[PDB]
């Protein structure tokens, strides 16, 4: 009973639905992004046994990596974390600064275990699509009969987000920030803000570019109010490269995601998982650039940056060391890791990637991306899925 994809009719009023629900990036410069012309059908057993339980287990494995890495300067060095920040990252972990969310990327292997490619443990997007828009799609699809009436979906993300913001409630305003000139980032953060407000959390939005510093480096908003806690859709590694990075050592602001997530939002995680859990069914052999390769001669392999996103500067090599595929990106100068190669599955002419969501520590949903090559990148489309049987 294999997982499959099938065509489905696009809703005749899709553009109106997107507009009415704040989905202002379902089309991106006149290219389809949200793609409901097809859908993936999983069984409940595939969800529970191959996606949900392994995601939860992998997150526990990642927390063990954090606990070991904060104690080991050689590991922190391999992770390319600047030594200025080792103490504050270690303290962030020791205080167990609260986490909100993270998203793993998986290569689907049919009846075999999924393979973990990376852990977007800091600033994952495709959240609005995964938590909200595809659930509305499911409700419409069940009633129009294009999928079974009793179809489900692997998706409790919104409920877990709201409940997590409830656990983190403070009388102090919770700031939300992202950079300018990206509707996707703004709407991802707006969605999180909406979830926080549904839990009773007073929330304020400010652009990263509008953040100010008062005397002595106190973080302030545009009205010179002191910012005590903020969610930032902005990479931890960029915060630590910023000229104002050293201010993080004072721990005067609460950040979500917290500083200890810098160990996980880091492709150096993949060699560390392979080191500490060799042979785990969901892991691929992986090593830092310069270490002895952990594949045999002839096998294909992947090189990718430690810090990157959206497929930037991924190279797939064959076992004669020729380039199989390569993606442009702004990360050409970052240090690199290697990983054994597991091609994404191909459906029609698209290559399919599973993003599996964690909220705090709970596996609670998934969203699918399709793209035209083996390397998921900036042209990828989001595709709904459902559960049947
Ligand atoms: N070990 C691998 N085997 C096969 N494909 C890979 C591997 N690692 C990455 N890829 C491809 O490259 C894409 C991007 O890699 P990923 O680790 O998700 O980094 P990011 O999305 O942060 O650039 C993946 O979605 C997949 O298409
Ligand atoms: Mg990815
Ligand atoms: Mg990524």
């Amino acid at each position: 009973h294999h997982m499959l994809r099938h065509n489905v009719p696009v809703r005749r009023d899709l553009d109106q639905i997107a507009a009415d629900n704040g989905f202002d990036f379902h089309i991106i410069d006149n290219e389809i992004y949200w793609d409901e012309s097809r859908a993936y059908r999983f069984t409940l057993r595939q969800i529970e046994e191959q996606i949900e339980k392994p995601t939860a287990e992998l997150h526990q494995m990642c927390l063990e990596v954090v606990d070991r890495a904060v104690k080991d300067e050689e590991i922190l060095t391999q992770l390319a974390i600047p030594p200025l920040y080792w103490d504050v990252i270690a303290e962030s972990w020791r205080a167990r600064d609260p986490s909100l969310y993270g998203r793993m990327d998986f290569a689907w292997c049919g009846n075999a275990p999924v393979k973990l490619l990376e852990y977007n443990a800091d600033t994952p997007t495709s959240l609005y699509e995964s938590a909200y828009f595809q659930w509305l799609w499911l409700e419409d699809a069940r009633r129009s009969g294009i999928i079974p009436r009793d179809a489900d979906q692997y998706n409790a993300i919104q409920e877990r987000l709201i409940s997590r913001f409830s656990e983190l409630y403070s009388r102090e305003p919770f700031y939300f920030c992202c950079c300018q000139d990206t509707d996707e980032d703004r709407s991802t953060v707006l969605y999180l803000q909406d979830c926080a407000q549904q839990a009773g959390q007073e929330s304020r939005f400010i652009y990263i570019e509008d953040l100010g510093l008062g005397v002595g480096g106190v973080l302030t908003d545009l009205d010179d109010n002191v910012i005590q806690r903020a969610f930032k859709l902005y990479p931890l590694e960029w915060m630590m490269r910023d000229d104002n990075g050293p201010l993080l050592r004072k721990r005067r602001e609460q950040w979500v995601e917290p500083l200890w997530k810098s160990i996980l939002s880091n492709k150096g995680l993949m060699p560390l998982l392979w080191r500490f859990f060799p042979g785990h069914p969901n892991l691929l052999a992986s090593w830092f650039d310069g270490e002895k390769p952990q594949i045999a001669a002839g096998e294909s392999y992947v090189r990718k940056p430690i810090y990157s996103r959206e497929g930037g500067n991924v190279t797939i090599f064959d076992g004669k060391n020729n380039v199989v595929d390569h993606a442009d990106g702004d990360y050409a100068d970052e240090p690199m890791i290697y990983q054994a190669f597991q091609p994404l599955p191909r459906f029609g002419d698209s290559y399919t990637l599973i993003g599996s969501w964690i909220v705090d520590d709970e596996a609670c949903g998934m969203g699918i991306r399709e793209d035209n090559t083996l390397i998921t990148k900036d042209t990828s489309r989001f595709v709904p899925h459902y559960i049947a049987g």
